């Protein structure tokens, strides 16, 4: 119908593949467009990664110091760059991973979660513990952003990652104290202003984690709250694989998809 046609026009205009999922609520039907097609996580995985590390350990574990060297920085790492000599705490790594999408921070958290070699498997296992049987993480940073189109490695679906974020932020996957850390870090993020946030009116609260990658990949996952406090979860994923590995991502595509959703939820 109308919404499907609107989303299709976005795909034509941006020369992109778009995926959208918004779970049903008691008064709204699910919004679904390519919701069960796989799309690369890119940095969206960092949100559930932090949740996994929070869940697996006591609060005092956030103060554990992790050391590393400049040879460990193999991805865009705006925070970890500055702390090679000192190390960073698990807590500082979580902050960096969410708020700066720091790649080395995410790799170090993976290693904390699953050991050397076992991180991506352990991360995927955490998603399994949340009832996500579809998503998979296979490589670390930066390779996870760079898989060829069609490859199932390092992919989720709008549907799957929406339900994950829903459990983490709106459900009881984490105890409230841990849930609030995750939520707060997402609230203070420095990369999502032009994505789902840009599709919702200013009196709606939005917290999000972005992802960006090769093949014009641009994703955003969010929880939003209406002016009266009614929550919804919004996943928007995109790629422009037709343009090749260096295709330009289009944040505006996500903002527009979000505007369509906001129009329905208003």
């Amino acid at each position: 119908g109308d919404l499907a046609d609107r989303f299709a026009e976005l795909e034509r205009r941006y020369d992109a593949r778009l995926g959208v999922y918004v779970p049903a609520t008691g008064t709204t039907a699910a919004i679904e467009y390519r919701a069960d097609e796989r799309f690369a996580f890119c940095s969206t995985f960092k949100a559930p990664l932090v949740a996994a590390v929070l869940h697996q350990n006591p609060l005092t574990h956030l103060d554990k110091l992790i050391t590393y060297t400049s040879d460990d920085i193999r991805s865009r790492s705006p925070v970890a760059q500055q702390h090679v000599q000192t190390g960073m705490t698990i807590g500082q790594l979580c902050d960096a991973a969410i708020r700066y999408s720091d790649g080395t921070a995410a790799n170090l958290l993976l290693a904390d979660l699953g050991g050397p070699g076992g991180g991506t498997a352990a991360f995927t296992g955490y998603l399994r513990s949340l009832g996500d049987t579809v998503s998979r993480l296979d490589a670390e940073e930066p390779e996870l952003n760079r898989d060829p189109p069609g490859d199932e490695r390092d992919t989720t679906t709008p549907h799957a990652i929406a339900l994950v974020l829903q459990q983490l932020v709106l459900g009881n996957a984490l105890p409230p104290d841990k849930r609030a850390l995750l939520t707060d870090w997402m609230a203070r993020n420095t990369t999502g202003a032009k994505r789902i946030r840009a599709g919702f009116p200013a009196d709606w609260k939005v917290i999000d984690k972005t992802g960006t990658g090769d093949y014009g990949r641009a994703n955003d996952i969010a929880v939003v709250w209406s002016p009266t406090g009614v929550p919804y979860v919004v996943a928007v994923m995109s790629d422009r694989a037709g343009g090749g590995y260096d295709a330009e991502p289009r944040e505006a595509l996500l903002a527009e998809a979000a505007t369509c959703v906001a129009g329905v939820l208003a």
